[PDB]
DNA sequence: TTTCGGTGGCTGTCAAGCGGG
DNA sequence: CCCGCTTGACAGCCACCGAAA
């Protein structure tokens, strides 16, 4: 009734601005026939999906609720893209934000998978701590639940021109 | 007004298992 | 066997809502 699907489809309709769950009903397959198609055989990983390889913790549910996880995700977006140029206003205005409250108040996030839900963090495991020298120019405190790879250098370090973009 | 945490539903991946070739 | 799917469970993604500033 229709033709195989191949992952070249999947990877033509998704450069179309397509997602996977899209294209599973326009196949009639579930999202995840489309999704194990493409990680058998090598589809396009996305930034958010690059940036996640090198994400630092095992983080579990509901770590996803705290604004600490989701704008160290939008940091490592920025990182990886270079610009703002493909995030929205939002990202951009929350990122800043976040940005000023951690260096004006010289502070690093923390992950400890021990740390329950509290006001403030409704997901819980994260923390702000003080800067330590030791820190060097990462967001985040590397501590026994933290793994960091080179790529991670980069995406969890401050950004060369950091100082400029706010202003 | 605008800021910013909390929240929900949607999106995508992984493991284990099933059926047909 | 292998290859393409489906279930079930879980991790992550992003704009909206509302209170607080």
């Amino acid at each position: 009734s229709r033709i195989p699907l191949t992952l070249s489809e999947i990877e033509d309709l998704r450069r179309k601005g397509f997602n996977q769950t899209e294209i599973a009903e326009l196949y009639g397959v579930t999202r995840q026939a489309v999704s194990w198609h493409k990680k058998t055989y090598g589809g396009r990983l996305t930034t958010r999906q690059i940036v996640q390889q090198n994400w630092p913790w095992d983080t579990r549910k509901p770590h996803d609720k705290s604004k600490a996880f989701q704008r160290l995700r939008d940091h490592g977006e920025y990182m990886r893209v270079g610009s703002f140029r493909t995030m929205s206003e939002d990202k951009k205005k929350r990122l800043l934000s976040w940005w000023k409250m951690l260096r004006d108040n010289d502070l690093v996030l923390e992950f400890d998978p021990s740390i329950e839900p509290y006001e403030g963090m409704a997901g819980g495991g994260f923390r702000y701590v003080p800067r330590d020298i030791s820190d060097d120019d990462l967001l985040i405190r590397v501590n026994e639940h933290t793994q960091l790879t080179a790529e991670g250098e980069l995406l969890w370090s401050w950004p060369d021109d950091i100082e400029e973009l706010l202003s």
